[PDB]
């Protein structure tokens, strides 16, 4: 798609069988997810957040639909204010901005 | 220009005789530089940052380019961890996340 930004970037994404929404956002390096499970094994990753750092699972190879286009990639499973999509799915995705 | 994402998406801006750089941040609602001065009036605001919030500046109507682009908007100037464009200017812009 094509998405403007007078409101915030919100997509619906889906995991397996769980449909949720998350910002796509160009200020994060990461895609940080509070409101799905996964299976299987994880390794501990800490990220900013509220308290100094936050820690949060790392799963690797996700698939993972976003804005009905599916990617492979890095999901990180913790606390965040705001599920977000980050950098990392954009560039799986294609995605540029564009002016 | 078509900017991906494979590395944060920092661009050259300028404000007046003052060149800096910035992040394109489609998770950012506003506007945020800390290195530049601008003259005259200016109303307070509070955001968030580090200790719960922070005061900054806002002004009004400015003229900014980003990235070779003109266009007017408002700035806020304050302590932030990066120089951040937010949506507020990337909608002047008229820029999209395409993919
Ligand atoms: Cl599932
Ligand atoms: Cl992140
Ligand atoms: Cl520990
Ligand atoms: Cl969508
Ligand atoms: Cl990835
Ligand atoms: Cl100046
Ligand atoms: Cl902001
Ligand atoms: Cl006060
Ligand atoms: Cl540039
Ligand atoms: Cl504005």
């Amino acid at each position: 798609p094509q998405i403007t930004l007078w409101q915030r970037p919100i997509v619906t994404i889906k995991i397996g069988g769980q449909l949720r929404e998350a910002l796509l956002d160009t200020g994060a390096d990461d895609t940080v997810l509070e409101d799905i499970d996964l299976p299987g094994r994880w390794k501990p990753k800490l990220i900013v957040g509220i308290g100094g750092f936050v820690k949060v699972r790392q799963y690797e190879q996700v698939p993972i639909e976003i804005a009905g286009h599916k990617v492979v990639g890095t999901v990180l499973i913790g606390p965040t204010p705001s599920n977000i999509i980050g950098r990392n799915l954009m560039t799986q995705l294609g995605a540029t901005l564009n002016f």
